[PDB]
């Protein structure tokens, strides 16, 4: 009885991203696939994501 209208709006979105600095880097990871947690000069957590 019910009208299956509209559509499914997805929560999980593909990025595209190029490599360019300053703006992304692309670094190798470590041997174990999570690549090297840094810290900034004020020792601030370099939040980094798996390309």
């Amino acid at each position: 009885t019910e009208k299956p209208r509209g559509y499914q709006m997805s929560t999980r979105l593909k990025i595209v991203t190029i490599h360019q600095e300053p703006f992304v880097y692309v670094k190798p990871t470590m041997s174990d696939g999570t690549c090297k947690e840094e810290f900034t000069v004020n020792g601030d957590p370099v939040k980094k994501v798996i390309c």
